[PDB]
């Protein structure tokens, strides 16, 4: 906390990509265990999209005790994104404000980079810590469809599960995407685009959405994923809302905020969508998730898996081992058998 935000996360990558920090302590049991996506996952603990935005830290990530990574977003051609300063910390609301806006080393360098690692991350969701790819639009990008088209063609073939990213707040236009007529062209070229890869490398598509959505806006989101058999939804990502009681000095910054703030507004969300949706679409819930009780709030809401970001800045790598343990006594506690078990309890009260 004694660098600037983002050279701080820098410096987070590299030393977590280089393996500096101890191996996680924490053995998963399995009462952890999720069966979703067409994947194991060991524990339903994630980092979120943000944090290896291109892909360095991969096997760091796992050493540091999450069950699955998501890297990205990844744009097709290389770009810097936003002018900085671009990302503030509100120490008072365990917050963050960023508007990076998708900066991205692009598409042919994070394909270079997972290529290096294919057979190892092979064994890795073999042995139930799956890989996520998050994928982006450029700035001057005429055709969303075909950016994120291409994103599926490049790194579809490397990924678990792919994640249309429509929900940024740090992209003009981009959140128009999330709108009926838009969605339904845009993930009917991107479900095309991924029925054409080979069955070994055809992933999961999840579509990952804000927090910010009108009810209008969530019925037609759940229709259309339901209308195109979409795998799956990402619930939620960062608001352009201020919730009242925002006490840090920089709360009216421009970007997506994060952390503590987001976290009942993110789950009340998967709550909606999970209803919408019938229970029939997996959600991976995030937001504001820093403790056993929120991963456990977002589960029984109804998400199959969870991810953090924002806390991991606050608490570092420990928060990992912390969310788990919590999670598996809660889970112990309410009488469940397992995550499994819960997924969804909420709407079966
Ligand atoms: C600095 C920062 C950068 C992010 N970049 C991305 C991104 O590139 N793509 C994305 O889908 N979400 C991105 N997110 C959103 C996170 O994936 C997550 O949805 C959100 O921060 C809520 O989780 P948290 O409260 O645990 O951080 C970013 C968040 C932060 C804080
Ligand atoms: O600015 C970004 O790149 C970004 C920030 C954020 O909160 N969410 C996202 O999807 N992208
Ligand atoms: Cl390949």
């Amino acid at each position: 906390g004694l660098l600037d935000p983002e050279s701080a996360h820098r410096l987070a990558v590299r030393f977590t990509s280089l393996g500096l920090l101890p191996r996680a302590r924490f053995q998963d049991s399995d009462m952890l265990e999720v069966r979703v996506l067409g994947h194991k996952f060991r524990n339903p603990v994630g980092i979120a999209a943000g944090f290896d935005k291109h892909g360095e830290a991969v096997d760091g990530l796992y050493k540091m005790g999450f069950g699955f990574v998501e890297i990205g977003s990844v744009t097709p051609k290389p770009q810097e994104g936003n002018p900085r300063p671009r990302v503030f910390r509100l120490p008072e609301d365990q917050a963050v404000i960023n508007r990076y806006g998708f900066n991205s080393h692009g598409l042919s360098v994070v394909e270079h980079r997972l290529r290096a690692r294919q057979q190892k991350q092979a064994k890795l969701t073999e042995d139930g810590l799956p890989l996520g790819v998050n994928l982006g639009k450029n700035k001057t990008s005429v055709d969303a469809a075909e950016d994120y088209a291409e994103g599926v063609r490049v790194l579809g073939p490397l990924a678990d599960y792919l994640v249309v990213n429509v929900s940024s707040p740090n992209t003009a236009g981009l959140r128009s995407l999330q709108g009926k007529a838009e969605l339904r062209r845009l993930l009917t070229k991107v479900l095309q685009e991924r029925d054409g890869l080979r069955r070994v490398h055809r992933p999961a598509v999840l579509v990952k959405i804000a927090p910010d959505l009108t009810s209008q806006d969530k019925e037609d989101i759940a229709s259309v994923v339901k209308e195109l058999g979409i795998d799956g939804l990402i619930v939620t990502n960062t608001t352009v809302s201020r919730p009242a009681g925002l006490q840090g000095a920089l709360r009216s910054e421009t970007g997506g905020l994060s952390g503590k703030p987001l976290r009942d507004l993110s789950t009340q969300t998967i709550r909606e969508m999970y209803a919408l949706t019938q229970g029939r679409v997996p959600i991976i819930g995030v937001g504001g998730v820093s403790s056993g009780q929120d991963a456990l709030e977002k589960i029984r809401a109804g998400a199959s898996l969870v991810q953090l970001y924002t806390a991991l800045t606050f608490w570092g790598p420990p928060v990992v081992g912390k969310v788990k343990r919590e999670l598996e006594a809660l889970l112990k506690e309410q009488g469940f058998g397992g995550v499994t078990d819960a997924i969804g309890a909420d709407h079966r009260r």
